[PDB]
DNA sequence: GCCGAGAGTAC
DNA sequence: GTACTCTCGGC
């Protein structure tokens, strides 16, 4: 239905307010260094919570 | 196989 | 006006 989030098309800046937000961070687990919090959570299901939730 | 980063939107 | 999430490609 509605297109997908290609960042192929033109006009395509690459501004600091989307990486500036966010501030390194590091997994307690395995210490794994993660730069996004966002993708911090990530992690967690890749290497530790990656098992079925049930 | 994982990682790193862009866009659209709400308050 | 900021940070939020969801997605895509790259080595
Ligand atoms: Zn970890």
């Amino acid at each position: 239905p509605k297109a997908k989030r290609a960042k192929h098309p033109p006009g395509t800046e690459k501004p600091r307010s989307r990486s500036q937000s966010e501030q390194p961070a590091t997994c307690p687990i395995c210490y794994a260094v993660i730069r996004q919090s966002r993708n911090l959570r990530r992690h967690l299901e890749l290497r530790h919570f990656a098992k079925p939730g049930v």
